[PDB]
């Protein structure tokens, strides 16, 4: 029952990997402690292999089967459709990994005969053969962090042809089934403004609230053959075309439950018997499995008025407190149940009696005040990793612009507004790239976004108050200041100064640019402009935003 077996062949790169922060003329204006920032490489892959390789044991009781029966009954109400080849081709990111079979993602998107013909052949094979393990490639992710040094995370994914077939069989299912099965507990249905409302409303609904986050140790490696067969039994409760059923069964037996791991040089690295990080069903499978195990563990622990919020492997629970000693004992029971279900913790969970000290999806609730002095809740995080990734992106073009996803999702925060907005609008002005669309990821899917659309995007995701917040909390302010000292980032007084310049430049461009100057940087001037609802906000097509999660899913929206 091991998560992986290995041959000793190395996990190899496909191009040169940099680990040191690249430096250019713009670097010092953001961050001086360059030696604090690094990127992960295949050189640490071996250390990750060791961490992710362990035996799983799993004891399944009546609570587990009781929840699973309920989830199944809800899933039975879902009707899901097959996508056409052309619809699935349109969901492929332009820069997705090319096929081993002589075509690329651009050929897929174009519906080129070589690509479409091969995809039809993979589909036929999937319908005919429900036994043969499907090949996957294993690679080390290159991700940027601040020291305090993580080994590379691994990514495991099938060929591009197979990925298009996954979409055809399962895109509609994984996009629709989780919210039906899980209701308000499915986290990927929420925009940031919706997510903070749900946490606060939930917290407020309890007489004496308690909450905690649950950190599963290497969630993907804890997912067993049982878990993945249970996921398929849930998918199969849906009302589906017979062709879709056969494809889902085949994909489950041949790809999702396990298969051979091949490096970038074509050598066999070993064999996987746990979740693949780079398949379409990674997010939905992890969310269903986490929810099943956590709901059952809640019943085992006798938690009172229990609300869960689940985004894949990310779990928070808010419930009724029963006193500090019994809460501590209940959380032990919960952790023991989870452990018996094959989901033991990394960090053991702690009860918290302050909403603002709970982290979920790498974020906590904090409070600031709008133009009328009215309290507004918003989600924030420690800015260290966002700012390290921004320093890197200041000197290197990358396929995903973390800075842009961070402005979008953390737009209300003092650090996104003062540092990220200022710094990157400066760069776009100087380079005359204000109109250039950039790719970034939200809930695992890729979006191409125009930075001049940012004000309307932010009004939709957060409301107009995102542009007037002030009087942020002392905890939040100190956590930012602490980060700036650590990374060597100029203090906020300098940022306010630069923001005025940036704002004046943007207003001097007219049009969409001036709207960015007006809304995004109203905080930097004492003589304020009046900020009214933006007409363009009402016409923005944000469909496909905040419907589901697609981590590893190879989705472009
Ligand atoms: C720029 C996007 C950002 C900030 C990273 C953004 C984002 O996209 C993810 C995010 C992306 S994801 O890849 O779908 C994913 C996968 C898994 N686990 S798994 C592998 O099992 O699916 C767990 C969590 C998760 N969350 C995230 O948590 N963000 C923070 C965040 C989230 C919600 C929110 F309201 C605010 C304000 C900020």
């Amino acid at each position: 029952h091991m998560s992986y077996t290995w041959t000793g062949a190395l996990i190899t790169p496909c191009a040169a990997e940099e680990s040191k922060l690249p430096i250019n003329a713009l670097s010092n204006s953001l961050l001086r402690h360059h030696n604090m920032v690094y990127a992960t490489t295949s050189r640490s892959a071996g250390l990750r292999q060791k961490k992710v390789t362990f035996d799983r044991l799993q004891v399944l009781d009546d609570h587990y089967r009781d929840v699973l029966k309920e989830m199944k009954a809800k899933a039975s109400t879902v009707k899901a459709k097959l996508l056409s080849v052309e619809e699935a081709c349109k969901l492929t990111p332009p820069h997705s990994a090319k096929s081993k079979f002589g075509y690329g993602a651009k050929d897929v998107r174009n519906l080129s005969s070589k690509a479409v013909n091969h995809i039809h052949s993979v589909w036929k094979d999937l319908l005919e053969d429900t036994v043969t393990p499907i090949d996957t490639t294993i690679m080390a992710k290159n991700e940027v962090f601040c020291v305090q040094r993580k080994p590379a995370r691994l990514i495991v994914f099938p060929d591009l042809g197979v990925r298009v077939c996954e979409k055809m069989a399962l895109y509609d299912v994984v996009s629709t089934l989780p919210q039906v099965v899980m209701g308000s507990s499915y986290g990927f249905q929420y925009s940031p403004g919706q997510r903070v409302e749900f946490l606060v409303n939930t917290w407020k609904s309890k007489k004496n609230p308690m909450g905690f986050s649950y950190d599963t140790r290497c969630f993907d490696s804890t997912v067993t053959e049982n878990d993945i067969r249970v996921e398929e039994s849930i998918y199969q409760c849906c009302d589906l075309a017979p062709e879709a059923r056969q494809a889902i069964k085949s994909l489950t037996e041949r790809l999702y439950i396990g298969g051979p791991l091949t490096n970038s040089k074509g050598q066999n690295c070993g064999y996987r018997r746990c979740r693949a990080s780079g398949v379409l069903t990674t997010s939905c499978g992890n969310t269903l499995t986490c929810y099943l195990k956590a709901s059952a563990a809640c019943r085992a622990a006798k938690l009172q008025d229990c609300t869960m919020l689940v985004n894949g492997d990310d779990l928070v629970v808010i419930c009724e407190s029963a006193g500090t000693q019994e809460d501590a004992a209940s959380l032990r029971v919960f952790t023991e149940a989870m452990t018996r279900y094959s989901a033991p913790p990394g960090d053991p969970p702690q009860p918290e009696y302050d909403l603002e000290l709970i982290t979920s999806c790498s974020s906590n609730v904090s409070v600031a005040h709008d133009a009328s002095g009215k309290r507004v809740y918003y989600l924030t995080r420690d800015p260290t990793t966002p700012l390290a990734r921004a320093a890197w992106e200041t000197a290197r073009h990358t396929p995903v612009n973390s800075w842009l996803g961070n402005i979008i999702m953390y737009a209300p925060t003092l650090w996104a507004r003062m540092i990220l907005m200022t710094h990157f609008f400066s760069i776009l002005l100087a380079q005359e790239q204000l109109e250039k669309a950039l790719d970034c990821q939200i809930y695992g899917a890729c979006y191409s976004i125009e930075p001049l659309d940012l004000p309307q995007i932010i009004e939709r995701l957060h409301g107009l108050s995102a542009f007037s917040l002030h009087s942020y909390s002392p905890g939040e302010i100190n956590r930012v200041a602490s980060c700036l000292r650590k990374l060597g980032v100029p203090p906020l007084r300098v940022w306010r100064h630069r923001a005025r310049s940036v704002r004046a430049r943007l207003l001097s461009q007219g049009g969409r640019a001036a709207t960015c100057g007006k809304y995004l940087f109203n905080w930097a001037v004492k003589t304020k402009l009046k900020l009214t609802p933006i007409p363009a906000a009402s016409r923005l097509d944000l469909s496909g935003w905040f419907v589901a999660g697609y981590s590893g899913g190879d989705i472009y929206h």
